């Protein structure tokens, strides 16, 4: 419903990311801003340079031709791989568990945000994508 809205806002934090963000030595560093979201960097091919929290599941996810254009997705994550994800979220398990007791193959959806930002004369192309890990159907 909040399409609109949800991706303007994960697409503030991603353009934070790239402010802070530097190359150098054919290198990238990445400066955290001053977490609910977790961002993924590619460069121009789509090779992730940079992850947040390293989550192969999330990974295999993130479609290799959303990154070439701005835009927002929602993925479908089964309802164990996001109690995972949240394991240091001890407050919001309890929510999971009934959700899974209630549905063996429940499935949970998170926003994502891909932004692209062109090569520049002091960064090379990246693609910045930003994903809610707390999934729509918790945020209440």
């Amino acid at each position: 419903s909040f399409d609109k809205t949800t991706f303007r806002l994960l697409r503030g934090e991603s353009n934070l990311f790239y402010t802070l963000a530097k190359w150098e030595n054919n290198k990238l560093h990445v400066e955290l801003p001053e977490s609910p979201t977790m961002t993924l960097i590619y460069d121009e091919n789509g090779q992730l340079l940079w992850a947040q929290r390293d989550v192969p599941w999330l990974m295999k996810m993130i479609q290799p031709d959303w990154l070439k254009s701005n835009g927002f997705h929602e993925i479908e994550a089964d309802v164990n791989d996001t109690s995972l994800l949240l394991s240091g979220d001890h407050s919001i398990q309890q929510q999971l568990q009934e959700v899974r007791e209630d549905d063996d193959d429940a499935e949970m959806t998170h926003s994502v945000a891909v932004n692209v930002y062109p090569a520049t004369s002091r960064m090379p192309k990246l693609t910045i994508v930003v994903v809610d890990t707390i999934p729509v159907e918790l945020k209440s």
